C-alpha cells in the first residue's frame, strides 16, 4: 500500500512560551520514545500553530513543553492520551479550528 502514517499533532503555542517541543511516552505500537529534554521540536506551521508527526504510532501519551520550564499540562499531571490526530488550542479538535 503505503504512506507516512502516525500521529500528527498541532499545538497553538501560548505567547509566553519559548520554542515548543512534543514529549510523548507509552507509544503503541512501541517505538523509540524521547527524553523530556530530547523531546522533538514542533516545527512552525502558521500563526501560533506548531506541529509534529510521530510516525508509526496509533496511540501515545503526550505533553507540550518549551525549552525552559513551561508545559501543558501542568506540573503533576499525566500526558494527554491520543489515539487520533491532532489540533490543541486549550481544547482538542480533529480539524483546524475556524
Amino acid at each position: 500500500g503505503h504512506m507516512a502514517s502516525g500521529l500528527t499533532i498541532y499545538f497553538k503555542k501560548p505567547d509566553s512560551w519559548g520554542t515548543p517541543h512534543l514529549y510523548y511516552y507509552d507509544t503503541n505500537p512501541k517505538v523509540d520514545e524521547p527524553t523530556w529534554s530530547e523531546a522533538p521540536e514542533m516545527e512552525h506551521y502558521e500563526g501560533d500553530w506548531y506541529t509534529h508527526t510521530i510516525e508509526g504510532v496509533e496511540s501515545v501519551r503526550l505533553l507540550f513543553k518549551d525549552r525552559g520550564t513551561n508545559q501543558w499540562p501542568g506540573p503533576g499531571e499525566p500526558g494527554f492520551f491520543r489515539d487520533q490526530d491532532g489540533w490543541f488550542d486549550g481544547e482538542w479538535h480533529v480539524d483546524r479550528p475556524g
